[PDB]
C-alpha cells in the first residue's frame, strides 16, 4: 500500500477520533499506536464496549481489511460510528499507513 496516501485517507476519515502516535492520547476512539499483532480491545486505559472487547481477534492485514470495510458489520454494537470504507485500495494504502505509525 502506498503510506502517504493511507496518511491522507487517515486524517480525512480517522484523526478526529484516533491518535497514533506511542503516548498519543484516547479521544473518543482509542489511541491506535501498537495495534498490529494485538488483539481487539486492549489499548491500554479505554473504555471500550464490551462488543469491542469480545471480538477477540488479532488486529493485523486480513483483519483490517474486513473490518474498515464495514465496522458494525465486524463488531456489531461497536460504539465506533464510522461506515467503512469500499474500496480495497483506499484499505490497503490505509492499513499501509497504520502498519508504519502505530510501530513507530
Ligand atoms: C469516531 C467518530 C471514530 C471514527 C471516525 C473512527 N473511529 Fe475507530 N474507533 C472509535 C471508537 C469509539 C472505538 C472503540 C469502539 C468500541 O466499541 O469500544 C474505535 C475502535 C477502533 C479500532 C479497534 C481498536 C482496538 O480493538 O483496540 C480500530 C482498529 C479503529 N477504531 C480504527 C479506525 C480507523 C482506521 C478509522 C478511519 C477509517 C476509524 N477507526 C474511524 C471511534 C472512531
Amino acid at each position: 500500500g502506498d503510506v502517504e496516501k493511507g496518511k491522507k485517507i487517515f486524517v480525512q476519515k480517522c484523526a478526529q477520533c484516533h491518535t497514533v502516535e506511542k503516548g498519543g492520547k484516547h479521544k473518543t476512539g482509542p489511541n491506535l499506536h501498537g495495534l498490529f499483532g494485538r488483539k481487539t480491545g486492549q489499548a491500554a486505559g479505554f473504555s471500550y464496549t464490551d462488543a469491542n472487547k469480545n471480538k477477540g481477534i488479532t488486529w493485523g492485514e486480513d483483519t483490517l481489511m474486513e473490518y474498515l470495510e464495514n465496522p458494525k458489520k465486524y463488531i456489531p454494537g461497536t460504539k465506533m460510528i464510522f461506515a467503512g470504507i469500499k474500496k480495497k485500495g483506499e484499505r490497503a494504502d490505509l492499513i499501509a499507513y497504520l502498519k508504519k505509525a502505530t510501530n513507530e
